[PDB]
């Protein structure tokens, strides 16, 4: 009843703004958690049975208040929408941003009372009432969205605070589903507040429905094809064409420039860049309008500078410089008044507000305050506010906007940033404070060497996950420019091939020192294919490559041979985790030998391959000399290269310090062997066999092999064996007979109170061992726990036995 | 050939390309050699100085990425001449390699036998590339290949180039209008360019050989063959075919249909 005419108030509401029917094209949704908006709600038992909610995400500045307005114009018109509910209300809460203690409140234009009691009425069965709030950011008040000190009324009709009615509604008895609009920057509030909720990226314009926006917007034969190329053409702007406000800017932007011609891509480069040249081809035949700028500047601001970004009709503004200029503003800026619709006056998107708010500083307070409140909750965000501010204090837009605007600006600002920058390399709080990734931003859109140069001195190691490709530019910007930094660690979230290219030509020019990881990331085909030809030219490169659980496969293994035999300055390299299964072995072995490289680890833990590499392994392992760390850690190997695993040591000056081991099969072939290179190899310190099928008779050989004195073995372990407890008695004798090894590892083995009871009395008298030994899971009686509590403390030389629970 | 076989022979036999001053020919058929094994094979035929002449990846199932490196080792050797890649899964966006193979003379790829391919028009500018531009490029083995009428008709251009010595060549399946063929005839007419042809799944209509069987009649623009297979057409076509090879054994042979 009450939905028809509400739902003919929608459409006539968001069929005007703009239009913009046939002027969209579809945007990305993405939930990963390692889309489709119909049915976007299905509270299904896979992973979602009791959830209620969704959260939109995306970059930075998508409009995103328009693609609210989308879905509910799309519903309000229908267009094969299965109704799963009776009614989604559009809550502007730039407008309800109010601290006035309002109930449900339906009405907005001020119309005839909603039937609001029968509308509660029409809750208890149905749940097909729903709420698109949106601008979430722009809760304004005192930063205070904490957990509500009281709940609401369930019928909604007491006028309480949205802070202690509506907020507890959504905590607490909700009975409705919920989707709310935000950006990462500070939302936690509402997140560590429960409500079990999902989330959602939304991503920007990719290459071919941008062109088909274009063509959209433009008409189709005035300026759809050869302003749409010329920026093509532009190594830039490409980088922002994804994100939807600058397509919207460009768009909107460039149909002022048929009228003078040949002025398109012209001094194009960034967000800051591209928002200044537009600002500037709006108000080029306006200069008079000197105070006029001034004038509204001096007062946008104050919209989140004291946080009250509605400005009552204008009313500040009629304080405050109002003219016809006012006039002339809101008739190019069609969208400040009429999104109101009754009386009020406002911006588009807060974003030319936020640019005018780096004007307020560019014109002539203090920096203090706002660097101490940035990213807070009661200025606004400082996202774009400092974004711009970066963009503007690039000397030569310095130059030109104290030019163009006859005003002073200070370059103390310049060194504050500087401290700040230092600031946050000492913020040990990364995870819930601003990241690196704006920091980049800022860096990149304010270009200046030295200063970059600064900025990345206070930073050693670098932690970013990239999503943008302004991700990856303003990444390679910044590292381009980086000499203090040695750990580059990258998050891929996905052609890729250029860009990582520039990411580590970019380590290129960091050959004053780096370090790199790229781990638990996917490098694709191509994925492999970097880092090979950035790691194939000389110079200074990186000592030490991780590729651990990343996507890989078996087509790395002769790239990174290429560029271990190239390489002069790697000394490890780590392949976990990654499916490098067999004869991508062989390709690195050849690699390996065939030059003389500085290698010095290898890791091929958890690679699934077989025995049949092993060969090659010993193969390249008796040829190089270098190499000396080589962990095969429990992956798919045992038995049967047994052979093989002897003759790698069958002789001295091998040069293998520590040899991790493999879950293994038949133990006494393989123990046989391990007891020939224990008794032949020198300099042999570890031998990690760890949780193996090892029997009593294997480890009773192993001890036999630590028989053969002035063998000289570090740290050793057993992990996993059932023996008789004399075998334990045996490696203590002998270990007392000569100082083998000094700690060991006994994990599950089931070895009984004895067994303990032997161990403690045989280090009780001129311990066998002198640094360690580890213990662990075992039920066992516990006199053995008050012998060995005992011993510790009258002889220290058992430095520790890992007790066990107690 | 169609031996059970994969990536890991392609190292092995790199290697032994490398080793082996014997062999002149090997053969890699049906055999599921997908990629980048074909860069191991690559590598094994440049590293070293080997004495192969052919070289066959036919039906191995690989793609463009490859074609680049199959350049590099052809410009590098020049013991091999004689390339097939049968019709395997590549096409275009592989077409700039394809010229660029050729891009300039002593080459030594006397054959080369080609794909089901993708895109006609940059694949066969870049055969009119190398037709144009690389001596002793013996054959062109397209085949079951989506050729348009203007892909042929910018072949033909690439025939344009006179002194260009392109022996015994081959367009399979296509649709053209009956002036294309006109326009290949005429062309050999003035330069004695191949020595036969094949038309196969062409449709191509009465007036198509009726154009050829003329200009053939006239001082014939092959000189030693050509073959047609599967066409209806109507018989006078026939009669006029089976006239002109008796008075003009020029045009030793065409094809007969079925009849």
């Amino acid at each position: 009843d009450y939905c028809k005419m509400y739902r003919r108030h929608v459409r006539s509401r968001f069929y005007s703004i703009k239009d913009l029917n046939s002027r969209y094209t579809q945007l990305q949704l993405v939930k990963e958690h390692p889309l489709k908006l119909e049915l976007l709600f299905e509270p299904e038992d896979g992973h979602s049975e009791p959830v209620h909610t969704v959260v939109f995400q995306g970059a930075a500045g998508i409009g995103k208040t328009i693609l609210a307005r989308k879905i509910m114009l799309d519903w309000a018109l229908g267009k094969l929408f299965k109704d799963k509910f009776d009614y989604l209300f559009f809550i502007h809460c730039r407008e309800v941003s109010l601290r006035t203690p309002r109930s449900l409140a339906d009405l907005i234009v001020s119309c005839w009372p909603d039937p609001n009691p029968p509308v509660c009425k029409i809750l208890r069965k149905p749940s097909r009432i729903l709420f698109l709030m949106d601008g979430f950011d722009e809760l304004q008040g005192a930063f205070d969205e904490h957990i509500g000190e009281v709940c609401t009324d369930w019928q909604k009709a007491v006028r309480g605070d949205i802070l202690l009615s509506s907020l507890i509604r959504k905590k607490l008895l909700p009975k409705a589903s919920l989707l709310i609009t935000t950006r990462p920057v500070a939302l936690e509030k509402l997140q560590h507040l429960l409500d079990h909720p999902r989330h959602v990226e939304i991503l920007g314009f990719s290459e071919a429905k941008r062109k088909e926006y274009f063509f959209k917007y433009f008409s189709n034969e005035l300026q759809a094809r050869e302003a749409f190329r010329l920026i093509q053409e532009n190594e830039v702007l490409f980088t922002m064409c994804f994100i939807p406000l600058v397509c919207w800017i460009v768009c909107t932007g460039l149909k002022q420039q048929m009228e003078t011609g040949k002025s398109l891509a012209q001094t194009s480069k960034t967000t800051t860049a591209v928002y200044v040249f537009f600002l500037s081809s709006l108000l080029q035949s306006r200069g008079l309008f000197s105070d006029y700028l001034q004038g509204l500047c001096s007062l946008a601001a104050d919209g989140i500078w004291n946080q009250k970004i509605l400005f009552e009709e204008c009313d500040l503004r009629k304080h405050g410089l109002q003219k016809t200029d006012v006039s002339a503003f809101l008739r190019m800026n069609v969208f400040q008044k009429e999104v109101d619709c009754e009386r009020f006056y406002s911006f588009s998107h807060m974003t030319f507000q936020e640019f005018f708010a780096a004007m307020y500083y560019l014109l002539e307070r203090d920096v203090k305050v706002l660097l101490e409140n940035y990213g807070k909750f009661e200025k606004g965000y400082l996202i774009f506010v400092v974004r711009f501010l970066f963009g503007l204090v690039n000397q030569e837009r310095t130059s030109y906007l104290e030019k163009k605007l006859s005003c002073k600006i200070s370059q103390q600002v310049r060194l504050e940033l500087l401290k700040w920058i230092e600031v946050k390399a000492k913020a040990k709080k990364l995870q819930w404070q601003p990241s690196q990734l704006e920091l980049f931003y800022c860096l990149y859109e304010m270009q200046e060497e030295d200063f970059v140069q600064s900025a990345m001195d206070h930073f050693p190691k670098i932690e970013i996950n990239l999503s943008t490709r302004m991700d990856h530019v303003v990444s390679s910007f910044c590292i381009k420019n980086c000499h203090r930094v040695k750990t580059l660690s990258l998050g891929f979230f996905h052609l890729t091939s250029s860009f990582c290219r520039g990411l580590f030509s970019s380590l290129s020019t960091n050959r004053s020192l780096t370090e790199l990881d790229l781990s638990d990331n996917t490098l694709g085909d191509p994925g492999m294919r970097v880092l090979c030809e950035a790691l194939q030219h000389p110079g200074c490169n990186i000592q030490r490559l991780w590729l651990g659980r990343c996507g890989l496969s078996h087509q790395c293994c002769f790239d990174i041979s290429s560029v271990l035999s190239s390489s002069q300055k790697l000394v490890e390299l780590d392949l976990s985790d990654n499916a490098l299964g067999d004869f991508g072995i062989r390709l690195l072995c050849v690699g390996l030998k065939h030059l003389l490289c500085n290698l010095q680890k290898l890791w091929l833990v958890s690679c699934c391959l077989t025995s049949a590499c092993c060969q090659d392994l010993a193969l390249v392992l008796s040829s190089n000399h270098s190499l000396t760390r080589l962990y095969i850690g429990e992956n798919a190997l045992g038995d049967s290269g047994v052979q093989v695993l002897c003759e790698k040591m069958k002789d001295p000056q091998c040069n293998l310090q520590k040899l991790g081991l493999v879950n293994s099969g038949l133990t006494s072939i393989c123990c046989s062997a391990l007891t020939s290179v224990l008794k032949t190899n020198q300099n042999f310190t570890h031998l990690y066999l760890r949780s193996n099928a090892l029997g009593d008779t294997g480890l009773r050989l192993l001890c036999e092999g630590l028989l053969h004195p002035d063998c000289k073995l570090q740290m050793l372990e057993l992990d996993n064996c059932s023996l008789t407890s004399h075998s334990c008695w045996n490696l203590s004798t002998i270990l007392t007979h000569n100082h083998s090894l000094r700690k060991l590892n006994l994990g599950n083995n089931d070895l009984g109170d004895l067994c303990v009871v032997t161990l403690c009395e045989v280090l009780k008298q001129q311990g066998c061992l002198l640094q360690s030994l580890q213990l662990g899971e075992m039920y066992l009686n516990r006199e053995t726990k008050r012998a060995l509590e005992a011993l510790q403390e009258e002889k220290p030389e058992l430095t520790i036995v890992f007790e066990i629970s107690w």
